[PDB]
């Protein structure tokens, strides 16, 4: 007898606890392979993510460790939570893989982006990204890495945020390019950041939901900055005052743009606007977009003010907005350094307890 069985999914061997049957590959993004499965114990479908040798490098290890600790201690309906965690291997030396069991969602935002949402759904989705984000922030976690693939949705329009973003700290042998499209200027230009760095990302997603195309589709940070300033224009003088002379020199010496206006960037043809209701919602949609998509974060709308916005406020709920902050025991979580052997032991201790 063993508690586990093994089966192929694409070119991966899933070795899972017998309670999980009928594995369907629902995707293979960044962290590994993810399967849908039926869980005979709880009598429901779940998602199962396989981490292969998470401790193989310092990025995979810090992200995998961080993911485990946070997925345990945060309890909010807009952030995926762990149903179960396991490893098939019996001891620390044999130890290879970690399996994360999460509640199953129906899709991510990349798929929603290709649909035309009514205002009521779009406002709701966005309200839930806000509550998810506020919660993280109320516990010292700034994401800095929201994108459509890290945000999953249900058919009844419920939404959860998949991962916990970047830490406060690196090279990788991968075929997978990283997405920078949703990165805030203060991250791009490297000038330091605060809470509302995440609201640049939300504004990028929201703009994409409307226009059905990526707002700022650059191949590198240079090409990215170019696309930012074509659309929104060259930022004003007082923003430039905040850039280090090295980067400031570069920024200052780029071709200038007055930039497009929000009605021009986002015509009424893109929003439902047949009824008066829709007409009014559409102007409130642009109003908010014009406050999230501000380059100078001294002049960008904050999380709470966005929750306060008329387009959003429809759904406001204190139970959801001011849920008690998650308690994190690790406390050196964001900035800890270890070798790969030390990571293996930390991860293993986490999977085991």
């Amino acid at each position: 007898d063993n508690q586990f069985y093994s089966v192929e999914v694409g070119d991966s061997t899933f070795t899972v606890l017998k309670r999980y049957q009928n594995l369907k590959p629902i995707g293979s993004g960044a962290q590994g392979i993810v399967c849908a499965a039926y869980d005979a114990v709880l009598d429901r479908n779940v998602a199962i993510k396989k981490l292969s040798r998470p401790f193989q490098n310092q990025t995979h290890a810090k992200r995998a460790y961080r993911e485990l600790v946070l997925m345990k201690c945060v309890n909010h309906k807009n952030i995926i939570s762990l149903l179960n965690v396991f490893t098939p291997q019996k001891t620390l030396e044999e130890f290879q893989d970690v399996y994360l069991v999460m509640e199953l969602m129906d899709a991510n935002l990349c798929q929603v982006i290709q649909m035309e949402l009514d205002h009521e759904r779009m406002s709701y989705l966005l309200y839930q990204m806000l509550c998810g984000i506020k919660h993280l922030h109320s516990a010292g976690i700034i994401h800095r890495d929201l994108k459509p693939s890290n945000i999953v949705v249900k058919s009844d329009c419920t939404l959860k945020i998949l991962d916990f973003g970047l830490a406060r700290t690196s090279f990788m042998m991968t075929p997978y390019v990283v997405t920078r499209y949703y990165r805030a200027p203060e991250v791009i230009l490297g000038m330091g950041y605060k809470e509302n760095v995440d609201i640049w990302s939300v504004g990028c997603i929201m703009g994409e939901m409307v226009r059905h195309k990526i707002l700022f589709p650059g191949r590198d940070y240079i090409d990215q900055w170019n696309k930012v300033i074509e659309q929104l224009g060259t930022p004003c003088p007082e923003f430039m005052k905040k850039l280090q002379p090295t980067v400031r020199n570069y920024v200052e010496n780029r071709p200038k743009y007055a930039g497009l206006t929000f009605p021009k960037l986002f015509p009424d043809s893109l929003f439902p606007a047949d009824s008066e209701h829709n007409k009014l919602k559409a102007s409130q949609a642009r109003d908010l977009l014009s406050k999230m998509l501000v380059i100078d974060p001294a002049k960008r709308i904050s999380v709470d003010d966005a929750l306060q916005h008329p387009y959003i406020n429809v759904w406001y709920d204190p139970a959801e907005v001011e849920a008690p902050p998650p308690q994190i025991y690790d406390k050196q979580l964001d900035e800890r350094e270890h070798t790969i052997e030390e990571w293996k032991e930390l991860i293993y201790k986490e999977v085991m307890n």
